DNA sequence: GTTTACACAAAAATATTTACACTGCCCAAAA
DNA sequence: TTTTGGGCAGTGTAAATATTTTTGTGTAAAC
């Protein structure tokens, strides 16, 4: 896609800058950028007076220009220098560069997929000043993602999908300043899985867990937007959700999550050389009827009364909640007890969050929480592995959907 | 200022009639596409201008931000796009090894700077090594040596890679160090084995200097768990917080008897250098101090982890340099500062050696 | 006669700096 | 022995803060 036109045009520049060597192209490239940037200033300039330098109008040309004025670009290239005109009354608009607009590049998408990538504004303001030449300031980097905000609150306000069939809720800890003083905030994240089989993470929220109807607020936004029933949520079961649900959506059957039990219960203090009974603990869920599922838990817990005796008593106390996992089929048991669909969330939240400690404000950290979100999930085309058999199996253990 | 002609002026047109340029955007990346596969020819054609210092070619912008993005440890996928996105061309590994090549008369010129002819305070440490190949495989270690003057700024002085416990390595060291422009050294701390008892002695004996006390933890806990360094930290806090040699001694033989059934055979080290380790405590608080931070050696570390991780790539016979030299300059452009109380702890030295 | 360039300030838009209010993370240590 | 404090090193960004650009208008030079 090399036209001979362009090859004349190359040699032109070549030519009337006198480049020789590398230095000299790259001088001659932001010299050229200069200069046709200047030319389309004073023929924009020339447009809006109507008349060329130093030429008589027989009406009485209302305004003359006066002169130019000095600015410095922010290129791609580098800074650059450039005279624009300028009209008495100050009536001429430019229309490349408008005015008081520096900053001509697009680098405004790519500090904010820095910041999304998990960058800290000073890191961020250090690569832009190696890599291109001029300075941005870590609250320039501020200011600049704070222009996702009408974004995030189309986001919130996001129209959802009527049916989801599998839902998880997960929480993750951070630290705001909240009232002049830094306490605690847990964001809770719901993902979903839609009929076609496609997880899409469809609500972001801020927890404030002083009060369980909070929680049930939640649901009720779902409750503005997602008006059909969930075939099965797994969360965990803490500050009183049972409730909420079943007075939200009461038609929800609501089980314990299988792979938060195991993150809360049986490691968050384990024997960190020992960890691997997770392969005996497959014998727990890989059970064909549910009877046979407490038997290997009884197993299990005969196996594991050696050490801490606190891990399997959650088991015991809870599977009242976890017995309507059996129910589903093998393939539907696997989307249960699948930790990676979860963890990877977490542990990548994890990896985003590394650097950010503190959060100052709730909306600094909702921006974050976001960008990391949308991050994550615009490489989230896959489809579920054997759906459509998934469907199936739902439409016949719930009839009515 | 910009005086332009009507033939420029003709060039800018057929430009924007060429490229239909209405935004700036479309001027960029209209010389973008103009210009790619312009600059990477150019550069291909300069780069191997010599097979295609007294000779130093001179470095371009776009070779300088390479440079520093080689400095930053970025893979190269990301440089490429990132050269990409700014000038429109590909960059290959090769070629990236090829420009950054071009830094070695400057490593060069910083291994040979003339020194001072008496440096207060030297240290010798080690890290891992990337083995560089040209057919071989090596059991080297790279050493980094930085010093603190009769002011207080601190700078690395060389950066040396050999042996590793031959007295001949060492020797070559202080001999460079000697060249350079050094003519004695007041302290010095190496890492405790064979070779730098007869270097020292042979090299820079003025008076006898094996005071090792950050190498001899670093060798001792190296051995031990983490998990269980914190409470060697404590026990260790309370080794070097004695007044008098014989307090130490004393915690020491404390700590060893009690850390001798988790890990006996490390502490048993420590008693065995212990004749070596003695004339520590004849300095003041602020010495000690001075000594025992670490913190600029764990900054090196920190730099060093972040280039061993990505930019171990090319031959290291070069490259590895090329990444010690940039993370060291990248903390010495910063580390200008001078030192803390730096008068006083003068005064100590000066009074403590006082036929210099 | 006109037209534009240039030079001073003052206003306005923008981007840098300071200041949090902490979190981690080492120690120098007391009860 | 475990719990305090005390620097240091980070963070995102509100609020003073400095900087750069644009403008008002008066001249000096140019067509």
């Amino acid at each position: 896609i090399i036209t001979p036109e362009k090859k004349e045009l190359i040699r032109n520049l070549i030519s009337e800058y006198n480049i020789t060597s590398a230095k000299d192209l790259q001088e001659a490239l932001k010299d050229l950028l200069g200069d046709t940037i200047q030319n389309m200033l004073e023929a924009e300039l020339d447009e809006h007076l109507g008349y060329e330098k130093y030429e008589s109008t027989e009406e009485a040309k209302s305004n003359y220009r006066n002169g130019y004025t000095s600015k410095t670009l922010k290129s791609s290239v580098g800074q650059v220098e450039i005279d624009i005109p300028r009209d008495r009354n100050a009536e001429f608009e430019p229309k490349i560069v408008p005015r008081y607009k520096r900053d001509i590049s697009e680098i405004e998408n790519k500090i904010i997929a820095m910041y999304a990538r998990g960058m800290s504004t000073r890191e961020i303001n250090e690569q832009i000043q190696e890599i291109y030449g001029f300075e941005v300031s870590a609250e320039m980097v501020s200011k600049i993602t704070d222009k996702i905000l009408p974004e995030i609150e189309e986001w919130q306000k996001r129209p959802l999908g009527e049916v989801y069939p599998i839902v998880f809720i997960d929480a993750i800890h951070f630290s705001v300043k909240n009232d002049g003083i830094v306490g605690k905030k847990a964001v809770y994240i719901v993902l979903a899985i839609d009929i076609e089989g496609q997880k899409d993470v469809i609500g972001i929220y801020v927890g404030e867990n002083e009060s369980s109807k909070f929680w049930l607020s939640v649901l009720n936004d779902l409750k503005n937007r997602g008006v059909k029933d969930i075939l099965i949520l797994c969360a965990d079961a803490l500050s009183g959700i049972k409730d909420a649900i079943n007075a939200a959506f009461p038609n929800t059957e609501y089980q314990r999550c299988i792979v938060h039990q195991i993150r809360n219960t049986l490691k968050y203090v384990s024997d960190k050389d020992r960890k691997e009974f997770a392969r005996d603990l497959k014998r727990i869920y890989t059970a064909p009827n549910e009877k046979a599922g407490y038997d290997q838990m009884l197993e299990v817990s005969e196996k594991w009364e050696k050490k801490y005796p606190a891990a399997m008593k959650s088991w015991k106390s809870n599977w009242d909640v976890i017995c309507p996992f059996f129910k589903y089929s093998e393939e539907l048991r696997k989307i249960m007890y699948t930790t990676n669909t979860i963890e990877s969330l977490n542990s990548s939240y994890r990896r985003i969050n590394k650097s950010r400690t503190v959060f100052p404000g709730d909306q600094s950290l909702l921006k974050s929480i976001y960008l990391a979100t949308v991050k994550i999930t615009s490489k989230w085309t896959m489809r579920y592995k054997n759906w459509g058999l998934i469907l199936g199996q739902l439409q016949i253990m719930f009839e009515g959907r």
